[PDB]
Formats: C-alpha cells, structure tokens, sequence
C-alpha cells in the first residue's frame, strides 16, 4: 500500500524529440544541440542526482553510456536490469550493479536496502515500468524538433495513465520542460 | 500567408484514443467554457484542409456544423461531398504544392490544416509554418497519432507555452526558416 506517500518514487527524468523519440533513428543524440547552450545552464540534472539514490536502467543505454573515451556521468549507483548480462565490465563493478527478476521485487528489494528513490531511465525500462504503473513522477523536456523515427520514449498500456502537471516553463528559450504527478 | 495546425494530443502523441474516441478530451474540466484558440483561429484563416477521416468524425457528432469558413477536403478518392455540405466542404485532388498554389491564388492564404493523415503529408513536404498543440497529462497507451515518419527532421521555433486549463500545455511552434 502506497509506497509513494511512504517516500519511495520512481522518476523520469528524459529529453524528447517533439514526435516522441529520446534517440533519432541512428541511436544518435547530436539533436539535442539543435538548441543552443552556451553558458552550460542547467536544467534539473544537478538536482535529480542529489535527490535520487539510485538509477534504474536498461541495456541499451548503458551499451551506449559505456565507451572507451566515457567519463561516468552519475555519482549514484546505476542499477541494470538484465536477465540477458551476467556480469559487469572491468572499470565498472563499484559502478554499475546487476539486478534480476520481477519489477516489483526488484524495486521492493532496493526500497528495503534505502534506495528509495529511483531515476528510472531508458526507453524499455520505462515503458515497462509504465506497464505495470509503477512511474511516479516524469520530468519531461521537449525540444522543438520533429525527427520522424527513432527509439520511442512511450510504448502501449493496457489501460490509460493519469498525471497532474506540477509546473511547465520555457527553458534555454526553446525548450519546454513539465513536471508531471501520476494521479492518486 | 501560413499553414497551421491546431491540435489537442495525449502525452504519448495521440490524437485519438485505441478506439478512435476522444472522451480524454473531457478529462480536464471547463465549465466556463473558456477559448483555447480555436475561435481566434477561424476569425484568422480563411479556410481549413482536412481529410476523409476528420470528415468522418466531425459528422459522426451530430452536431452543428462547427467551422464558420470553408473547408477543403484533401481527398484522390472522394468525389462527391455529404449531403447538405455543398456550401461547406469542398474537395481537392492531386499534388499538395500544386493544391496549395490554387488555394493561395483564390486567396486562400491562411489555411487550418487538420487530420493526422493530411498533417503527415504536408510534413512530409514541410508545408507546416506554424503548430499549436495543446497537450493532455494522459498516457493513452495506443491510438491514431499525431506524427509518422519523415525522411528528414525538422526544425521549430518555441514562440510560446503556457499551461491551459490548470492542467494542459499549449505550446506554438514556428517552422525554422
């Protein structure tokens, strides 16, 4: 019974294309400097990774976090959820760390060891979460570009999903960025 | 001179639900009835082009004919118009440009452009200077979409966002020229 108002959430926080895409159809990134940031403001980032404990991932954005010339982003423990890897890359196993089984388990098991709050990121990862209504929180900023194809941040539900909005600005001038509660 | 659309989607880019049914359009509640747009739109274009499906559902209201200007039908198989419609719709064939170069000489310059299908293919030519779109807090998990496949990207301009409703984002976009 309702883990939220218990402090645990599970939160999104991830930059869209207008038509939905989180990579363009080469699992590229380069459109997110089809807006100019020059004085490298930033927007929300810094804050998220105060906030959560923890980062709940897929495969495919770790393949494409991990690389030879990668500098870590994430000062918190990137949790990665595979049934199909067995064990994590030298240079990464004080960083990244495996976890098996049902969502709920999972996120039961993390909450009971203080990892309660979760950045949940990642396209499969998300959707899945959202198949099983367990998203809390979405913090998503839209850039002004239709890319036609790419890796869907949004996949199929069996049933809708409600959220309020929390806030909604314009942020670097071309950006927006809304806040979004899951509906009690 | 502009093409412009004026949209209400889910979240996840719908705009229609898995059902063809737009009862997430009265999810956010209005009881006075306020404006979003719509009214300073048709006093601004002088026209709208939609297809057979926006038709189709529009009629499937049974309602008062909405639109206070003339509504072009973009359509290669339709040739006759509803019945009672004869002064209201009025279709068109062929290549978009050559649809759009007509419709600008008759000074039809300002052009409302609605349907998912016949906002696709104006994209697919980028025909679209402005977009409006007024988005819901709803996951609809399937649907009809708004947007489809481009060979290329394109690029906006966010002239404008606000939160409509309490609970919607309104956002107008201007083509990058």
């Amino acid at each position: 019974e309702n883990l939220y108002f218990q402090g645990m959430a599970n939160i999104v926080f991830i930059a869209t294309s207008l038509d939905g895409y989180i990579a363009d159809k080469r699992g590229k990134l380069d459109w997110l400097h089809s807006v100019p940031n020059p004085n490298n403001v930033d927007t929300g980032f810094v804050a998220l990774m105060e906030r959560v404990d923890g980062l709940v991932m897929g495969r495919n954005t770790l393949d494409m976090v991990l690389s030879f010339d990668c500098d870590w982003p994430y000062s918190k423990p990137v949790f990665v959820l595979s049934n199909t890897m067995t064990e994590v890359p030298q240079g990464y196993e004080d960083k990244v760390f495996l976890v098996k089984g049902k969502l709920v388990d999972i996120i039961a098991d993390l909450n009971a060891k203080g990892f309660n709050e979760l950045y949940i990121d990642g396209g499969v990862t998300i959707q899945n979460f959202l198949k099983e209504d367990l998203i809390d929180e979405m913090v998503i900023t839209r850039f002004p570009i239709l890319l036609g194809g790419g890796v869907p941040l949004f996949g199929e539900l069996e049933s809708s999903l409600s959220f309020n909005v929390i806030k909604s600005e314009v942020v670097l001038d071309s950006l927006t960025q809304t806040t979004y509660h899951r509906k009690r």
